[PDB]
């Protein structure tokens, strides 16, 4: 997954800590 401020995914949400947020985590 991806750490916060880190690339995120719109269509899966890869967010470490959270989901999407503007193209970041």
């Amino acid at each position: 997954c991806k750490g916060k401020g880190a690339k995120c995914s719109k269509l899966m949400y890869d967010c470490c800590t959270g989901s999407c947020r503007s193209g970041k985590c």
